[PDB]
């Protein structure tokens, strides 16, 4: 079994990368693709509260992302890992650290303590960080507003901080998407072939 | 002026909602309600080709929906917007993305390329998505369905979910699982808030 998370800002090619890597890994592994809340009923109800939120307090929002994360982990991820699956998970603890911790300004250490309560030591085996520059990410976002640009920059600064302070494998996401996919696939295969 | 589209699967109460919201808005705004082809002659003739189709190729069907869309946009929508009107439109690009792109399986990116050729930058100012769960929607549709109809209905909803996830800024999702009086009220309030923001 392997619990592989994928992290990055928007415009990092993360959607293309996880989907193409899934289509390649499925030939050899029992693999699933998921994202929180991932169809888990309690998580889905929590997601409704977050998305129906009118100017929700940022700490309440962080605690709801954390509760959705625990439900998804306990009812979807852990059962799949027990079946020996390779779990490809789009966003996990590091998204809360970059978005709630850094970009929203709650503080990375405070959001870490919250998320460590939520995951109770179940950190990923491998975390792919799609390392995109703010400028390349901006162009992909436009294809797919000073405040929006500044928020995108802060998310990237937050990710740069989290990795500055073992499971992380940084992939150059400024390359064309074909190369980002190949490098991510090779990084995952190298890990899985080591058990 | 404002160009407002309404989207949703069948069973979302979309017909009832737009007609009721339109009736209330008419008292206060220079507003019109339309849908494609909406009486535009070329659009009506294209509509006949689509509805008389005998197992029509899904790509041909998409191009005809896009051709009706442009004729309606050029002849009805754009002149009304130039006259300063609020235009309420029942189904637009996102219907093609969810139905032809996702549910019929041509591909959302391919159908978006087709429809961007048709609308030539005229995306809605606001799109109201009547967000119904597959289960409530099914129950409204019955107010049983075969396995092919349920699966198609579920794919349309999945498609809309994916389209709204990748382009949130334009969309305002209204909970359509609520009784229709509340869906009407939430939609009306969302629109008033937007129009007063102009
Ligand atoms: C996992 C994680 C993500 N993110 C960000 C990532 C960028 C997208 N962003 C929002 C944007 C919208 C509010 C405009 C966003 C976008 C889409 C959705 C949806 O599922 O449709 C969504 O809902 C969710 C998602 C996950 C859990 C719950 Cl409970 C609700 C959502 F929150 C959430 C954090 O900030 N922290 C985190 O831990
Ligand atoms: C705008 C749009 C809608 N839809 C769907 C939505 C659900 C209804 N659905 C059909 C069902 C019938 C075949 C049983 C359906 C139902 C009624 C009619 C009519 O006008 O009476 C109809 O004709 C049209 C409608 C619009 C343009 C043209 Cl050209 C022909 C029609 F197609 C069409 C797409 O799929 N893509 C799109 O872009």
């Amino acid at each position: 079994s392997a619990f592989i998370t994928f992290e990055g800002p928007e415009g990092s090619g993360k959607t293309t990368v996880i989907n193409e890597v899934y289509h390649r890994l499925v030939k050899d592994y029992d693999v699933i693709m998921t994202r929180e809340p991932g169809g888990v009923p309690t998580g889905e109800e929590i997601r409704k509260i977050v998305l129906e939120g009118n100017d929700m307090d940022i700490r309440t929002e962080a605690m709801l992302f954390a509760a959705s994360r625990r439900e998804h982990l306990v009812l979807k991820v852990i059962p799949a890992l027990k079946e020996g699956k390779v779990v490809l998970c789009d966003r996990y603890i590091d998204s809360s650290l970059a978005y709630q911790g850094y970009a929203r300004g709650i503080g990375v250490e405070e959001v870490r303590a919250l998320n460590e309560f939520a995951i109770n030591g179940l950190y990923p085996d491998l975390t792919i960080y799609l390392n995109v520059s703010a400028e390349v990410g901006r162009e992909r976002i436009i294809k797919n507003d000073q405040e929006d640009l500044k928020f995108h920059e802060k998310v990237i600064e937050g990710y740069q901080e989290i990795i500055h302070n073992q499971r992380f494998k940084s992939v150059n996401a400024d390359q064309p998407l074909e190369n980002v996919v190949e490098d991510t696939y090779q990084t995952i295969i190298k890990y899985l072939e080591k058990i």
